[PDB]
């Protein structure tokens, strides 16, 4: 399949070169997979989700996304125009309030919720969780992400936006999950992206157009935007049968575009997520 005039990041993930604008992908499109977006919620009524998004859990007075961040991330995973995996099922878990803030204890509860809740869902092709959030180092937060991964969920987490070594942030610093840095449309490391040995992969993170609340769209930047590209890619590849939740991060690194990013510090992987789709 070919989506013309796609957001640059979608075109980038199906290309050996920057500077193109068509996204190419297998029409299976993540059908039969599920992606949990653990964030501020998802505006499931947005036409871009086509009925494939729903809220499954909130820790606050509403499950609605009063911020936009979670809706934007969900759109990059799986919206019809802005998404990597255009036929996946999206499940929202609202661990962050409408200001984007959340206690680590709530975030941990949300991760353990997903590890159990997947047993209540139909995801024959596999389960992914996208975590566009984080804070300072916490062994308990890292352990929660490790449990979620161990339970059979492909966990993708944002590296963080401090232009610093991600070893000091959680869940970014958990070794067993997939830690995602951000790149721009010219294949430069995004100016804010964290780096370091704990990163597994880069995805498009600067000026990413996606869904927003009020049935709208907007372009924003962050490792929060790169993470759902990788989560959606994992769901897409699991639907194709090319990898599993346990091995998807490694498979994505194995098959990535290699050595093409600039301003990658010595000791950080130079790997850009790539679907290797041959039309
Ligand atoms: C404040 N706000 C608004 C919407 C969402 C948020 C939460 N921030 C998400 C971005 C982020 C901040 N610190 C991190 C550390 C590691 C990984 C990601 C992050």
């Amino acid at each position: 399949a070919a989506q013309t005039n796609a957001p640059w990041g979608l075109a980038r993930i199906s290309s050996t070169s920057p500077g193109t604008s068509t996204y190419y992908y297998d029409e299976s499109a993540g059908q039969g997979s599920c992606v949990y977006v653990i964030d501020t919620g998802i505006e499931a009524s947005h036409p871009e989700f086509e009925g494939r998004a729903q809220m499954v859990k909130t820790y606050y007075y509403s499950s609605r996304d009063g911020n936009g961040h979670g809706t934007h991330c969900a759109g990059t995973v799986g919206s019809r125009t802005y998404g990597v995996a255009k036929k996946t099922q999206l499940f929202g878990v609202k661990v962050l309030d409408d200001n984007g803030s959340g206690q680590y204890s709530t975030i941990i509860a949300g991760m353990d919720f997903v590890a159990s809740d997947k047993n209540n869902r139909n995801c024959p092709k596999g389960v992914v969780a996208s975590l566009s959030l984080g804070g300072g180092y916490s062994s308990s937060v890292n352990s929660a992400a490790a449990r979620l991964q161990s339970s059979g969920v492909m966990v993708a987490v944002a590296a963080g936006n401090n232009n610093a070594d991600a070893r000091n942030y959680s869940p970014a610093s958990e070794p067993s999950v997939c830690t995602v840095g951000a790149s721009d449309r010219y294949d430069r490391r995004s100016s804010f992206s964290n780096y370091g040995s704990v990163l597994d992969i880069f995805g498009p993170g600067t000026d990413i157009l996606s869904t927003w609340i009020g049935g709208s769209t907007r372009s924003i930047s962050g490792t929060s935007m790169a993470t759902p590209h990788v989560a959606g890619l994992a769901a897409y590849l699991m639907t194709l049968g090319k990898t599993t939740a346990a091995s998807a991060c490694r498979y994505i690194a194995d098959t990535a575009n290699k050595g093409d990013l600039s301003n990658i510090p010595f000791g950080t992987v130079n790997l850009l997520a790539y679907n290797n789709y041959q039309a």
